[PDB]
DNA sequence: TGTCCCTTCGCGTCTCT
DNA sequence: AGAGACGCGAAGGGACA
């Protein structure tokens, strides 16, 4: 809409169609995405030098270009990337993905320029890996983090005996500069006076809005312990996972949730020690009545649902969809809670709703199964992936459905499934594995990296060679995936 | 109306034992 | 194996030009 001058919105839609055109092929959603967080000059600039970016020394993918553009100061980044990508890759040995990853943030120009300028001095003089330097820089106001890290790292490590690991941890977030400065200032105070281990202080600062969480603790720490009878351990739990808002909100709503709604302080901390703790608490304060109602649920279960990232979303979604699932799709509430009691509950429930019938009719599954898939983190993703990949896995690669469901019924189901599709061939023919084995490996959390690891060891029998036969390596990877396999290589080093 | 920086929230995946 | 660490990104707000 955005009126100022006119006649020249023609020049704006001139470009919109041309980007659906060939070097890039942008769909609607992508142009949305650009224009929305990038603005119009972003869109203009993409067009401007679409060819320059797709070939030439840069050879970026469309989705990479979008990623960079879709941020405040996208134009600036795109310009800046053209300039600096090759020099950063050549003169400091970064990958493109790394350069892009630095750029794909607000004030990308600044990060890139600041990386160029300071990558060496940090890597050389302060002995940092470039991995780490990229980590610090790959955020909003990286320039500031980078700059601050230079300034304070000697001070933090000598005067307050902090590992560089820890400094990186703190700086590798939004508002690093703030977190760092705040830690310097408040470390003595918090450790000596309020009796915290520096590990705890870093724990707190090593999230976004750490500055805020730190300040808020120094203030509210005694209060919460003396008055509301909380342990400092509990307070740091909250301060590390939900930070400022959660702390404040806890003080504000603790008495209420115990007097009126009868929860144990134990449980209140559970709920608040997460992202959007503030949000969850306020949500359970409402709703908890109307949830222990419609027959509905016990407090145990409402707590369960709220005690995750985006608890609010879960509770709101549960409240809304509990009827339609229970009556129209025949699920006990026990199951609905199971689904809701993970990260992205909302997302699972909604996905279940719309895919239950499909999987059960079209793909021949019991509801019990679908719930199992859905009763994990990233339920949505597993469900959706099962839908795509069940046929192809059963026919092209020759698995039973019960096997596919097993693979899917774990955190990261999506990945497991996708990874099986990629590797099951090479594994079974080229290295002589037997599908039932491959499935067993994949039917755990970390199924993907399990597989990826197991392969890498066979394709190039790594430093610790011979020694373990394949049936062993399988046994091991079923027992602890990549962690185990790595733990064996590190038993030879 | 663009650019930069900071804080809060939500989703997904893996590992720690 | 459920808790907790970790990575990622959307969204919203403030400051300045």
């Amino acid at each position: 809409m955005q009126w100022s001058g006119a006649r020249a919105l023609e020049a704006l839609l001139t470009v919109a169609g041309e980007l659906r055109g060939p070097p890039l092929q942008l769909d609607t959603g992508q142009l949305l995405k650009i224009a929305k967080r990038g603005g119009v000059t972003a869109v203009e600039a993409v067009h401007a030098w679409r060819n320059a970016l797709t070939g030439a020394p840069l050879n970026l993918t469309p989705e990479q270009v979008v990623a960079i553009a879709s941020h405040d100061g996208g134009k600036q980044a795109l310009e800046t990337v053209q300039r600096l990508l090759p020099v950063l890759c050549q003169a400091h040995g970064l990958t493109p993905q790394q350069v892009v990853a630095i750029a794909s943030h607000d004030g990308g120009k600044q990060a890139l320029e600041t990386v160029q300028r300071l990558l060496p001095v940090l890597c050389q003089a302060h002995g940092l890996t470039p991995e780490q330097v990229v980590a610090i820089a790959s955020h909003d106001g990286g320039k500031q983090a980078l700059e601050t890290v230079q300034a304070l790292l000697p001070v933090l490590c000598q005067a307050h005996g902090l590992t560089p690991e820890q400094v990186v941890a703190i700086a590798s977030n939004g508002g690093g500069k703030q977190a760092l400065e705040t830690v310097q200032r408040l470390l003595p105070v918090l450790c000596q006076a309020h009796g915290l281990t520096p590990q705890q202080v870093v724990a707190i600062a090593s999230n976004g809005g750490g500055k805020q969480a730190l300040e808020t603790v120094q203030r509210l720490l005694p209060v919460l312990c003396q008055a509301h009878g909380l342990t400092p351990q509990q307070v740091v739990a909250i301060a590390s996972r939900g930070g400022k808002q959660a702390l404040e909100t806890v003080q504000r709503l603790l008495p209420v949730l115990c007097q009126a709604h009868g929860l144990t302080p134990q449980q209140v901390v559970a709920i608040a020690s997460n992202n959007g703790g503030k949000q969850a608490l306020e949500t359970v304060q409402r709703l908890l009545p109307v949830l222990c109602q419609a027959h509905g649920l016990t407090p145990q279960q409402v707590v369960a649902i709220a005690s995750h990232d985006g608890g609010k979303q879960a509770l709101e979604t549960v409240q809304r969809l509990l009827p339609v699932l229970c009556q129209a799709h025949g699920l006990t509430p026990q199951q609905v809670v199971a689904i809701a009691s993970n990260n992205g509950g909302k997302q699972a429930l909604e996905t279940v709703q719309r895919l239950l019938p499909v999987l059960c009719q079209a793909h021949g599954l019991t509801p019990e199964q679908v719930v199992a898939i859905a009763s994990n983190g990233g339920g949505k993703q597993a469900l959706e992936t099962v839908q795509r990949l069940l046929p192809v896995l059963c026919q092209a690669h020759g698995l039973t459905p019960e096997q596919v469901v097993a693979i899917a019924s774990h955190d990261g189901g999506k990945q497991a499934l996708e990874t099986v599709q990629r590797l099951l061939p090479v594994l079974c023919q080229a290295h002589g594995l037997t599908p039932q084995q491959v499935v067993a490996i994949a039917s755990n959390g970390g199924g993907r990296p399990a597989l990826e690891s197991i392969v890498a060891q066979l394709s190039r029998p790594d430093p610790a060679l011979a020694a373990l036969t394949n049936d062993h390596l399988v046994a091991l990877a079923c027992l602890g995936g990549r962690p185990a396999l790595d733990a064996v290589k590190k038993l030879e080093h």
